């Protein structure tokens, strides 16, 4: 609900525009101040070496004095990579779901910050009222459970954030998306919409993932030795896919050496996942089982679970080498960029003589929506204006088009890049400002 009436209200992004982002949107509601995610880039291509990207909040500092809070959408480390970063520099609550909060604090103890943070646990129901407006959230569906959209409510209609999202009709957990919530907010009146791009490229819907762990079943059935399973680490679906397929073929699984990741971690011991007792063994206990009763899963972030396959095939693994007779599914999605070091790989996994598992070339596997998914989103929000981020160029014109279909005004789209300002004082919607932004690499 509405508390006042409003006069003015800003648009920001610093990060996620024109760039696979490093998620950060700045919402001004009058002297209020929000920012929405904070994260990181890894450096794209270029030179290999460097660890992060951040955005600059030179802004943001310049006008600490009214930043309400900080609303961060899921766990994942483009949305909550740069929090630690922010924090540094200036002091503001934070807010999100149970489990990016848990994320959060473990990046702030890896990183030995012991500062005090006021953190505000929330859920679709939560509603966090500040001076000038009141600010909602509805779930979404994602790689990662417990991801939020957030809604801003002014006098002139909802300022909403769908994060990165996407509709899957067999993801119906703590993935599950807020149909009645989405469409309530919807028929109120929603102002302004900022969504995802990512896929808006791609004509059609996702492959639901049960379609997917279908397809892996029947391949990992017809496996007869080892098995070992490429992923990413922030995928949720894809390791808890995994971990159902392993027990259904009376597998057990282990995650490479020495320990394990931080946040599957987190999850795990917070009841997210569906675990089996004794379903994962220690990577030093897998010689102990016949070849064909193990999956291995090599996880990763930048890239390296495709590296880490390099070095199994090439005799210079740490703690585990491929040998003849071995199985390997690549379970991620390939950028463009990671095509050359995928066709490399696989050389050097043929001339180790592992199986090579074929990935379905009629799937198409994404945390994102696809064209079709971003138009559901876009009829039920029905914004005045809308403004496409979390995409390069080509991907918010992309997203721009799909809006103008559904029947948002041509002239209410805004195409942005970071540090433009999208203002509203009562009459017209303009982008006249331009404010501090750029990348801090560290
Ligand atoms: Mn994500």
């Amino acid at each position: 609900l509405i508390k006042k009436k409003n006069k003015d209200i800003r648009i920001i992004p610093l990060g996620g525009v024109g760039e696979i982002a490093k998620n950060m949107y700045i919402v001004e509601v009058d002297d209020e101040m929000f920012m929405l995610d904070a994260g990181l880039m890894f450096p794209e291509d270029e030179m290999l070496g460097v660890d992060i990207v951040i955005p600059d909040i030179q802004y943001v500092i310049e006008n600490k004095e009214r930043l309400k809070g900080i609303f961060l959408t899921h766990g994942h480390e483009h949305a909550i990579g740069a929090v630690s970063y922010v924090l540094e520099q200036i002091d503001a609550p934070v807010y999100g779901s149970k489990l990016t909060i848990a994320l959060v604090k473990e990046a702030m103890k890896a990183r030995n910050i012991k500062k005090k943070v006021r953190y505000y646990t929330v859920n679709h129901d939560s509603i966090m009222r500040f001076k000038n407006v009141n600010v909602s959230f509805f779930n979404t569906t994602h790689s990662i459970p417990d991801s939020l959209g957030v809604c801003i409510h002014t006098s002139y209609g909802s300022i909403v954030y769908t994060g990165e999202f996407k509709f899957d009709q067999s993801l119906h957990g703590h993935y599950a998306p807020d149909l009645k919530r989405m469409a309530e907010i919807g028929d109120e009146g929603v102002f302004a919409l900022i969504s995802d791009s990512t896929e808006a490229e791609k004509p059609g819907y996702n492959t639901p993932e049960n379609i997917i762990e279908h397809h892996m079943y029947d391949a990992f059935a017809k496996v007869k030795g080892r098995l070992i399973v490429s992923c990413y680490a922030s995928n949720f679906v894809r390791i808890q896919q995994v971990l159902n397929i392993a027990s259904q073929l009376n597998r057990k699984v282990s995650f490479l050496g020495r320990s394990l990741e931080s946040s599957f971690n987190i999850a795990r011991k917070m009841g997210y996942f569906d675990i089996p007792k004794d379903l994962l063994i220690p990577i030093n206990e897998v010689e102990n089982y016949p070849k064909n009763e193990v999956i291995i899963i090599a996880t990763g972030m930048q890239g390296e679970p495709v590296e880490a396959l390099s070095q199994m095939a090439r005799k210079k693994h740490k703690i585990m080498n491929i040998e003849e007779g071995d199985s390997i599914f690549l379970a991620i999605t390939a950028s463009a960029n990671m095509e050359v070091i995928i066709a490399d790989t696989l050389n050097e996994l043929v001339r180790a003589g592992a199986h090579i598992i074929p990935n379905n070339k009629k799937i198409h596997a994404s945390s994102h929506g696809c064209m079709e998914e971003l138009k559901m989103m876009l009829n039920i929000m029905k914004p005045e204006y809308f403004v496409p981020v979390q995409g390069e160029f080509k991907m918010q014109i992309a997203h721009a088009k799909l809006a103008a279909e559904t029947g948002v005004a041509p002239e209410k789209i805004f195409l942005v890049e970071k540090g433009d300002v999208i203002s509203y004082n009562g009459k017209d919607m303009i982008l006249n400002e331009k404010v501090q932004s750029g990348n801090i690499l560290i």
